């Protein structure tokens, strides 16, 4: 019932002299599936979809989309801060196939939460297809709030809720005016998920799982089958830590071009970590790896 | 001798109606600021709801202004968004509409560090060749420009002002300790900080309320730059401005602005515009004003 449960990777950009790199786009999914990834976010804050053209956007959509073929859910981040362009977008993510479609509240301009509901529901009902939302206040200073959720998620196609607020608290007030039959909580912040899980979550839509997707997801299976992961998760607790060295995804992308998916490239106004920076979290990668 | 201007710039709001532009209500708007002393049009800025725009939108209505204000004033076109790649091409656009400067925010939603934020202004200023004003407002993009990176950037000979609307009085003083402020200007983006603004040594504002009371906003500056104290004299200003912040910036602003007759009271989703009341107690807190 749920699209996916566990661990859904927000997927990077591979870059190779600043253009699209489709053959790496494909070794990356692939090694994704193969690793056990249960979901595919794409075009997400991660993807630096505010930098990609929107030719790009349906080129990476659609290699995803004719990759995956099925076997796990395609999630396309559609949503913007003007509700008319996050409404074509959806609908095009919806011609070519995507399973659902993820959006997040508005940023710069912002709204009030009765805005929110008018620009969710303008999106939802637009597109008549499976739709995520996704709060991250400390890249937008707005959120959406728990009684906000809640009239949200008696929208029949609104389904989840991608929370990146960190605030467990938070956390609590919208599992009780929630049903999780019919709409999951997915943690957005790697490093919470050890009592995300235990709190109750449906899983995470993660930036480490980019490199490190099948470790990631065994860790939501121990959980799941009743099983202890505050010490099993310190390992990839400490590779987290080295990965803060920056916003995101400017550090993940020093691990993606590492294992061989496109260039270490960023797009301005994002640039890559510098040198020094970059050799010590691949070598914290490896040592994780070791 | 060398700022765009000083004193008050207003950021003009989009008059819409059935969510079209109204090229004739922008056109009278205009004209309105300019006969009541404006110092500065600034064009698609937040206040003009740009988020929501066409890229036709914000041509047209760019081409609109410039050719009316006939280089009487500066018009100032917000060009800048979180796509540097983007942010130039719409910036050289202004350029060849005839724009006299650019505005450009930080990155926004994705952010960037501030090494990066250099790059990013630095490689719109290089491409454009125009004068630049850069804009902080971390209530809206969670970064800033730090007082160092404002040094930097001030060092460009394309980079000339900021738009300050962190309303951090120390961050001022930082930027003041590291910048000169007869070359480099510096603008309140706040309306409600200008006593202490102009008391601190700011070239002016970059203001919202200025939409609908352009003369005697810019009064004020006026009346302080002669040498009164406009303390006491802004509070009537300020208990405008109370009324204002009853929600996010341009929702309450447009109220006013459709009650002058420039276009109707429309916000473009995700924005939506005050119920009823606080449209009637917004409109009377103004008329009380004017009285």
């Amino acid at each position: 019932t749920h699209l996916f449960e566990g661990v859904g990777v927000a997927l990077t950009t591979p870059f190779t002299n600043n253009k699209v790199n489709i053959e790496a786009l494909k070794t990356h999914v692939n090694f994704l599936l193969e690793n056990n990834a249960q979901a595919i976010i794409v075009n997400g804050t991660t993807a630096e979809s505010p930098t990609l053209t929107t030719d790009e956007k349906e080129r990476i959509l659609k290699t995803v989309i004719d990759l995956v073929d099925k076997r796990v859910p395609v999630i396309a981040g559609t949503g913007t801060n003007d509700t008319e362009k996050s409404i074509q977008a959806s609908i095009q993510a919806k011609a070519l196939g995507a399973d659902a479609i993820m959006l997040i509240t508005p940023y710069y301009n912002k709204t009030n939460q009765r805005g929110l509901v008018k620009h969710f529901e303008a999106i939802a009902d637009a597109v008549k297809l499976p739709v995520v939302l996704y709060n991250v206040p400390s890249r937008t200073n707005m959120t959406i709030e728990p009684e906000t959720v809640e009239i949200l998620s008696q929208h029949p196609y609104i389904v989840a809720l991608k929370d990146a607020t960190n605030d467990f608290e938070y956390l609590e007030e919208v599992k009780k005016r929630i049903d999780t039959n019919s709409f999951a909580l997915y943690s957005g912040n790697d490093d919470n998920v050890v009592e995300y899980y235990q709190r109750g979550g449906q899983g995470v839509i993660s930036v480490i799982a980019n490199v490190i997707p099948k470790e990631f997801q065994a860790l939501y299976d121990a959980q799941q089958s009743g099983l202890d992961i505050q010490d099993q998760f310190k390992p990839i607790g400490t590779l987290l830590s080295a990965l803060s060295v920056d916003i995101n995804p400017i550090p993940i992308k020093a691990l993606t071009s590492y294992l061989g998916f496109g260039n270490y490239e960023l797009r301005l106004p994002l640039v890559s970590l510098e040198d020094t920076d970059t050799k010590v979290l691949r070598e914290t990668y490896d040592t994780f790896k070791a």
